[PDB]
């Protein structure tokens, strides 16, 4: 899946540190530390 | 203005790294360097 900052951000989502805010879905990482890839459904 | 993660996350809104990504207006920090605090109109 998406693990790059790059790619995250140009697939409509967000790059948030522990966990994805509320009305937010997990559906990768960006590579940063703890930090993961974030996309509303 | 906001500048930690706890009332960012508590106001709507969410903690970016390095900038606020497209669409999010910036209204802080989260308190760390490189972190905004950034929030959907
Ligand atoms: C060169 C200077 C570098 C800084 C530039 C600052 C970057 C900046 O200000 O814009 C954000 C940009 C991506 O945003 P960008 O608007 O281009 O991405 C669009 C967005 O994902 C839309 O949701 C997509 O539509 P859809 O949902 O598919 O329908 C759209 O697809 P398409 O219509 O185009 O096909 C995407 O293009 O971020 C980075 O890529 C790398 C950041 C590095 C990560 C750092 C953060 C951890
Ligand atoms: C979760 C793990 C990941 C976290 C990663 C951690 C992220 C990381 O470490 O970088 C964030 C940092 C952002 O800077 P930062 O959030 O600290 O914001 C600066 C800060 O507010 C200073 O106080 C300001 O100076 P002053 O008070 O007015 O005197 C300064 O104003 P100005 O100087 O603008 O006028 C602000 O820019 O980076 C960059 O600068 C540009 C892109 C960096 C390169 C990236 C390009 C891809």
């Amino acid at each position: 899946g998406i693990g790059d900052p790059v790619t995250c951000l140009k697939s409509g989502a967000i790059c948030h540190p522990v966990f994805c805010p509320r009305r937010y879905k997990q559906i990768g990482t960006c590579g940063l530390p703890g930090t993961k890839c974030c996309k509303k459904p």
